[PDB]
């Protein structure tokens, strides 16, 4: 049951909610081509490299790097990452917990609008007019988030999300302390979704649009620097717990099974997902009268717009809604509690003897309350914004250079020959020759060649997708440079101290490998 195993270990709401509307945004069939490319090459093999560093040496997100010691502020970067998907996780959770609760009507209430809270922008399927909106859009866009025109347009805070943020954060801190149904229910809940909306009118439509590519977006360095965004993001690379994890995995085992297989069953979960997704969305499209690839708006919400939409055409629908939101929250915990367990862990590792070690139950209290602190202007009428910019900034381009930077801290540094030498000990063969020379050469270059596009050459105002004010881009920016600046401002930190006067012989020292190393 090594399959059953596995295909929990990947699937979360990385590719359930993300995926769907990353892909939307980027055009739907000219970013599956990018993302199938970026999957082999670069993300299958750092995958597997991770596996590996974090079994040879059992350690934690940090402490492991001492291969070379003044990279250590790679592994700092990574807990800032980790720490920044710790705060906006929560609440996709929370907004399924308020859709979870919101189901126990008699109905669904995303199934007719003749409520108060609508225009007359409704078209309905079960019930002057241009550009019509979904019954569960509006129930969206109008109760759930009381939406507004700009980001510092704070104004209320939603009580009912505050509420649902705080039973989420102490459901998760609760689920610490204390220490089938895992890994097959998604894919049912899935299925049965995917029986429905194939067999509706004007379906096909928008099943093609997911899959035939366009050969006009795939030169934009905006779509190839996405498509790495979501196979790091929904694969855990750079995330900082996929080491941690990795540590508890036995000397003699397989990795290079172990992450094919993940890799694999995750590939296939968000296709599935897309699949489902995009199924919808042609017969939205079909009903309202717009095309299909301006039925939705782009932005992070888009499994909260499509989802519940499908869930209503079924028969006895409240309880069908009530098991795919019961999915999604124990999918969001059981992630947001492997993240909260490994940052943790590595938070307490490296403190002082006994009074910050035994007393590590407060310190997790702690992290669980100042998480639900900072998660209040995410649940304010200015909410998605924030979340969105957190989510197309912080937690979007870094866990590719912070990984970059992990594929050249051993091939180039620690040496390559030396790091194959060392899988040979943990397995019976050495590594395969694919993972041989996409590690050296194939992988970390495309990724320097996205970070020879994307930043400098290539970024005109277009590269915005929604129009945020100066401030905003400016604190998505600087928090997108907070969770990479830790590379080279420990690197100067380590030579301000590593004994020496030249300081480029003692560079090596400062590089060369640990003696607690191995
Ligand atoms: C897709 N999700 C990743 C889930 C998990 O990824 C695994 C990685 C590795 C192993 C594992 C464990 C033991 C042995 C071998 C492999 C299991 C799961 C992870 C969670 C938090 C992190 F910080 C990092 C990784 C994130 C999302 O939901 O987007």
């Amino acid at each position: 049951e090594f399959v059953l195993t596995s295909v929990g270990y990947a699937v979360g709401l990385g590719n359930v909610w993300r995926f769907p509307y990353l892909c939307y945004r980027n055009g739907g069939g000219a970013f599956m081509f990018p993302y199938f490319i970026m999957l082999i090459f670069c993300g299958i093999p750092l995958f597997f490299m991770e596996l590996s560093f974090g079994q040879f040496a059992s350690q934690g997100c940090l402490g492991v790097w001492r291969i070379s010691p003044m990279f250590k502020g790679v592994g700092y970067g990574m807990m800032v990452v980790s720490t920044y998907i710790g705060i906006y996780y929560n609440v996709v959770i929370c907004i399924a917990f308020y859709y979870f609760f919101s189901s126990m009507t008699h109905v669904l209430p995303w199934a007719y609008c003749n409520n108060p809270w609508n225009t007359h922008d409704c078209a309905g399927v079960l019930d002057h007019s241009l550009q019509r909106t979904s019954p569960s859009e509006e129930y969206w866009r109008l109760y759930v988030l009381k939406l507004s025109d700009d980001i510092g347009n704070f104004g209320e805070v939603r009580l009912p999300l505050l509420g649902c943020l705080g039973v989420s954060w102490l459901v998760v801190f609760l689920c610490l302390i204390r220490g089938y149904f895992t890994a097959t229910f998604p894919y049912v809940v899935l299925t049965i979704l995917f029986v429905r909306g194939v067999t509706l009118e004007g379906a096909f439509d928008g099943i093609m649009y997911y899959l035939t590519p366009q050969w006009d977006k795939i030169l934009e360095a905006k779509v190839w620097g996405d498509a790495a965004s979501q196979i790091f993001y929904s694969l855990g690379c750079a995330w900082g717990g996929l080491i941690t994890m990795a540590s508890y995995n036995k000397f003699h085992n397989n990795c290079y099974r172990d992450s094919v297989i993940i890799s694999i069953t995750n590939c296939a979960t968000s296709v599935y997902a897309g699949f489902v997704i995009f199924s919808i969305l042609g017969f939205m499209a079909n009903h309202l009268g717009v095309d299909v690839s301006r039925v939705a708006d782009h932005g992070p919400g888009l499994a909260f717009v499509a989802y519940p939409e499908a869930l209503t055409l079924l028969p006895i629908s409240p309880l069908w809604s009530l098991l795919f939101f019961f999915m999604l929250i124990l999918l969001g915990l059981g992630t947001q509690f492997c993240l909260l367990e490994t940052l943790v862990t590595a938070i307490v590792d490296e403190v002082g003897n006994e009074w910050i070690l035994q007393k590590k139950t407060y310190v997790t209290l702690g992290v669980a309350v100042a998480g639900f602190l900072l998660g209040i202007p995410l649940t304010s009428q200015a909410g998605i914004y924030w979340l969105l910019l957190m989510d197309n900034y912080a937690a979007s381009f870094s866990l590719v250079v912070i990984s970059c930077i992990m594929c050249v801290a051993i091939m180039y540094i620690y040496g390559h020959r030396n790091y194959f030498q060392d899988i040979q000990m943990m397995l019976g063969f050495p590594p395969p020759l694919f993972f041989q020379i996409c590690w050296r050469f194939v992988s970390p270059a495309i990724i320097f060649f996205i970070l020879v596009f994307t930043v400098i050459q290539y970024q005109p105002i277009t590269y915005n997708h929604y129009q945020y004010p100066g401030w905003a881009v400016a604190i998505g920016f600087l928090m997108a440079l907070s969770s990479v600046l830790c590379i080279p401002l420990y690197a100067m930190f380590r030579l301000c101290r590593t004994d020496g006067d030249t300081l480029l012989q003692r560079l090596k020292n400062a590089t060369k490998p640990s003696r607690d190393w191995g």
